């Protein structure tokens, strides 16, 4: 009872044996944000933020479940929830216990991202420093890439010698995640039916068959009852999406789509806008063909755009405050929308979780007393960038999404 499924047809989800759209954020805060005050949470703050989700229409966040120390390192969420291989801290466990367990009390379901490829959470760059026991990670600011800090983390799976221990340390963490009793509610999280699926890691960058294939199948033996998710951006062509996807333990597909990280959208320029929009529709068009090709469903688990720098563009700090509007966001995530209603209706997608619910945070907040300005960007971003606040303009425009997908689930479901 209760655990999302692949429809047998498998074109979408179901849940409660009817249709089940993705009506979606992102809230990879939400296990620090649950901690107890002791370990820099804020509970309270972090229910409240729930509530505003659930009145926006959300029925699925898109969460970390992992976090890798050590705490003293620039760029990423602290405190860990694991600062050494295989030793965690049980207030930070506790947190991602009560987020779970909001989220039960909402019925939201929950994607649980085991790992991630990037340096925010410590991340795969952190389990090659750890195996090769150099602790000085090559991080992407000054004279260094993201090339550079791409070739290192890479080495996770990559590097015949120090992949296989990599690997052995990440499934003990995917072990100790799936078998979690949680504290508040009593459940093993493998048998949560809050729990949408397990999700291998986010954005893999070029990560081969093998690996997808091991780490799928690991994860599955782990948790039967659960869906399996590959954390892929899709960001390059089709082959890498079935890199990725065309595999027996990887249920549905994903995809994430960033215009300005990867060049496309320019938010400082008046005229830009029209670039992001194209890019967008055919990105929604051709990653859901991809998806039919492989008859797996198809969720946009990310996405996201800036403020309108645009209105001040010499100024950088105006692009961060949150009186600055969001009239380009606003207008790019109604397009991306209303084109997921239509690809949904015609069961070519299952709906999306933009990239991310800020809520009460502020980007104009003091930092906690571990460093943290929690909002919807992490800490190797700047704080605000692609935050939707609580009271936004973008609310209302997810909000109406999420009322239309409903309708569209409605529809399927006769």
């Amino acid at each position: 009872f209760a655990f999302v499924k692949i429809a047998s047809d498998g074109k979408g989800f179901t849940r409660y044996g009817e249709p089940y759209l993705i009506r979606g954020a992102n809230y990879w805060q939400g296990m620090n944000l649950g901690a107890d005050d002791c370990s820099g949470g804020d509970r309270k703050r972090m229910e409240l933020e729930i509530k505003q989700m659930a009145e926006m229409g959300i029925n699925n966040l898109r969460v970390m479940a992992s976090s890798e120390g050590p705490d003293d390192q620039p760029y990423r969420m602290r405190p860990s929830m694991m600062p050494q291989p295989g030793k965690y801290n049980e207030g930070v466990f506790v947190g991602l216990d009560y987020l779970l367990d909001t989220m039960d009390r909402y019925n939201m379901t929950a994607v649980m991202t085991l790992g991630n490829f990037w340096q925010w959470s410590g991340g795969f760059g952190q389990y090659v420093a750890w195996i090769t026991g150099n602790q000085t990670i090559p991080y992407p600011v000054g004279d260094v890439t993201y090339d550079e800090f791409t070739q290192f983390a890479a080495r996770f799976y990559n590097d015949s010698e120090i992949a296989p221990k990599a690997n052995k340390l990440f499934k003990d963490h995917i072990y100790t995640v799936q078998n979690r009793r949680n504290t508040v509610n009593g459940k093993i999280y493998k048998e949560d039916p809050v729990i949408m699926s397990w999700q291998i890691a986010n954005a893999p960058q070029e990560a081969p068959a093998s690996w997808f294939e091991e780490i799928s199948t690991f994860i599955k033996k782990g948790a039967p009852k659960h869906l399996v998710s590959a954390g892929l951006e899709s960001k390059l062509d089709e082959y890498d999406f079935d890199r990725a996807h065309d595999h027996k333990n990887i249920d549905y597909t994903t995809c994430h789509c960033w215009v300005e990280n990867w060049g496309i959208y320019d938010p400082a320029d008046p005229d830009g806008l029209p670039h992001a929009n194209e890019y967008m529709h055919d990105f929604l068009e051709s990653r859901s063909k991809w998806a039919a090709q492989l008859n797996k469903p198809i969720v946009m688990e990310e996405f996201g755009m800036a403020r309108d720098a645009w209105r001040n563009p010499e100024d950088e700090t105006y692009k961060y405050l949150p009186s600055t509007p969001t009239s380009h966001k606003d207008e790019y995530y109604q397009k991306a929308f209303n084109q997921i209603v239509s690809l949904a209706s015609n069961r070519s997608f299952s709906g999306s979780n933009f990239w991310a619910y800020g809520g009460e945070g502020r980007s104009t907040y003091p930092p906690n007393p571990y460093g943290m300005v929690w909002l919807g960007d992490p800490p190797h971003e700047p704080h605000g960038w692609y935050s939707v606040y609580s009271n936004d303009t973008t609310v209302q425009i997810i909000k109406d999404y999420n009322a239309n997908l409903l309708k569209v689930q409605k529809e399927l479901s006769k």
